[PDB]
């Protein structure tokens, strides 16, 4: 009885807790387990952006069938039709579910472009959404179990933003100021709780979707387990495999719990499994390299294909470029700061390889092609100059006018010359090639083309250039010293492959049957986006959406 639920879900990120939350509104019985000592996992420090076509707070127009050329167009024949048509569907009705719901609240990010403005059905903003600042106070006492953001996310490493009140920052818009001031202002004047934290009480990105939902477990009483692993599937049937429950570790011990319904599996990906990295993903791989959190291990993947699940796309990770800090469990990623003008990547013979504005993902895969050519991508060089390092951030550094060059950090976070032959030498570039690149990106400035990767060629790119810069917001000259190096890792924010699903999240076996019981959601499941990833959004808007599908499903199933 005491162990015995309708829905047991596995891991407490978005995906899992939107689907526990849905389930419960659906007369569900649920209970959430958690490996760590805290929820929320990858999702509580992302961005908490969800790619959400077609989504009814949009300012432009949109449609199904403009959504589906698009995601066909992306995914290239890798993910089942039925999986993007049930993603179109339920995507919008999962945001709209939210906010009719919970305290929670997602609206778009209007001038938030798609990520590949050449694909057909491609829109130039509104698909992407993200949460409101959201009130931890409103968590009493659980707010001591949220997996923290990363203080790089916070204003000063203090105040939480949204993405839309920091874009205005970060590309150097008209009132930036006020925002700054409004913000900082907010958190300094928010007197009673400024006595008892250090951490602001508005919760912004992926800490306002983690705390959100957490909240609506609260209201609705969901228990939630910390310090509980999943360890194992428990089975019936002689003839096919049905699943009946999981065994965990709680309190230091196993015991069994029956799920009469379903087990959701939603406890990411394998990314910080340095075994599970060498047996599936390109060679160099390494788990230091990682954004994530500690314990995406790929404990449900292994437990699954032992039972006869089925996996797909493991050898594709969500890749980004990445910077060590010494003294951080995880590598900070570089999303927006490459797009900014004066910066440039390259390998070892000094040579660029990569639009430094791609996406991260494919700049994560132009690193491994490029790896494989030239022996010497992965890792890569970024290169700026002394107005680069004074205007802007770069990862953990912020803007020089802010912040001095930290003496702890030279040759660990950055490397420093008043020379770019200096420079070369100490990083192990080729001196003659990084030249010839420099004076390459000087004429590329002048007259605002990237002969050789379009850098700025489109509307995606130039969100994270400079306004000010002109012709091109993302091509400025190199030639002030000193010069700057990072090292760049082929980084990662979590797996793509996983555990092959159907539109309703159930996991399938090597013959395409359903096992009984059994769904899987988020980094655990093979990406619906294939070897691709559609705009801001396109990991949870597929954990959140499948996790509202699962929880439909079981529900339905009477
Ligand atoms: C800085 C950063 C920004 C990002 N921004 C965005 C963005 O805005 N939008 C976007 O789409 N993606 C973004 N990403 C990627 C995104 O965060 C992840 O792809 C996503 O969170 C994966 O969700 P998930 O639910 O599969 O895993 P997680 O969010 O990591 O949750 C899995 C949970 O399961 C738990 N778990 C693991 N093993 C077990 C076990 N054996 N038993 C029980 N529990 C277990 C984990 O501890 C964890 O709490 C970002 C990533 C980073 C690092
Ligand atoms: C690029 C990104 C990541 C993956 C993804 O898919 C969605 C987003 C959108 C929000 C940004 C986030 C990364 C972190 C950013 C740059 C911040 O610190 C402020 C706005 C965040
Ligand atoms: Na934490």
């Amino acid at each position: 009885e005491t162990n015995t639920y309708d829905v047991i879900v596995v891991g407490s990120g978005a995906g899992a807790m939107l689907a526990a939350a849905r389930a419960h509104d659906l007369g569900l019985s649920v209970l959430v387990v958690e490996k760590s000592d805290k929820y929320g996992g990858t999702s509580a420090v992302s961005g908490g952006a969800v790619w959400i076509p077609n989504n009814s707070q949009m300012q432009i127009k949109d449609s199904f069938d403009e959504a589906l050329t698009y995601l066909k167009a992306a995914t290239q024949g890798l993910v089942a039709e039925d999986r993007l048509l049930a993603y179109l569907e339920s995507a919008p009705q999962m945001v709209e579910y939210i906010n009719a719901n919970m305290t929670l609240q997602y609206f778009p990010c209007h001038r938030y472009p798609d990520y590949y403005q050449h694909l057909p059905g491609a829109k130039p903003g509104g698909r992407t959404m993200e949460p409101m600042l959201f009130d931890a106070a409103l968590l009493g006492d659980e707010f001591a179990n949220l997996r923290m953001a990363y203080t790089g996310t916070l204003l000063m490493g203090k105040a939480s933003m949204t993405a839309t009140e920091a874009h205005v920052m970060l590309a150097k818009e008209p009132g930036w100021m006020l925002q700054v001031i409004k913000s900082l202002g907010r958190y300094y004047l928010d007197l009673p709780w400024r006595l008892k934290s250090r951490h602001d009480r508005k919760r912004g990105l992926g800490n306002a979707m983690a705390a959100g939902l957490r909240h609506a477990l609260l209201e609705r009483k969901v228990p939630l387990w910390l310090n509980t692993p999943f360890e194992s599937l428990i089975t019936e049937g002689a003839e096919n495999k049905r699943v009946t429950g999981i065994v965990v570790k709680r309190n230091g011990q196993t015991l069994q719990l029956t799920a009469r319904r379903g087990v959701v599996l939603g406890a990411g990906g394998f990314e910080r499994n340095q075994q599970m990295r060498e047996q599936y993903l390109p060679k160099p791989t390494n788990a230091a390299w990682s954004a994530t959190p500690p314990h995406n291990t790929g404990d449900t993947i292994r437990a699954a294909m032992d039972i006869g699940a089925r996996a797909e796309l493991m050898d594709w990770a969500w890749w980004v470029p990445s910077i060590h800090v010494p003294g951080e469990a995880a590598q900070t990623g570089l999303f927006a700061e490459r797009n900014l003008p004066g910066c440039i990547v390259v390998n070892g013979k000094g040579q660029r390889f990569i639009n430094e504005a791609s996406p991260y993902l494919e700049f994560g895969a132009a690193m491994y092609e490029n790896h494989a050519r030239s022996g010497s991508a992965v890792p890569a060089w970024l290169i700026f100059d002394g107005k680069f390092r004074y205007n802007y951030p770069m990862g953990p550094l912020m803007p020089g006018q802010i912040q001095p060059d930290r003496k702890a950090w030279l040759g660990k976070v950055y490397w420093r010359d008043d020379t770019l032959e200096g420079l070369a030498k100490q990083i192990g570039v080729d001196a003659a090639g990084l030249k010839q690149s420099v004076e390459l990106n000087n004429q590329y400035a002048q007259d605002g083309k990237d002969r050789e990767f379009d850098k700025g060629g489109n509307v995606f790119d130039r969100y994270y250039g400079d306004y000010n810069v002109k012709p091109n917001p993302c091509l400025a000259p190199i030639g002030k010293p000193p010069y700057y190096a990072m090292r760049v890792d082929a980084g990662d924010i979590g797996t793509k492959g996983g555990l092959l699903t159907d539109k309703d999240a159930r996991v399938l076996d090597e013959s395409d049957r359903p096992i009984e019981g059994l769904y899987c959601i988020g980094n655990n499941s093979a990406s619906v986006m294939g070897k691709a990833y559609p705009g801001a959004g396109g990991t949870l808007g597929p954990a959140m959406t499948f996790g509202f599908r699962a929880a439909n499903h079981i529900a339905a199933s009477k």
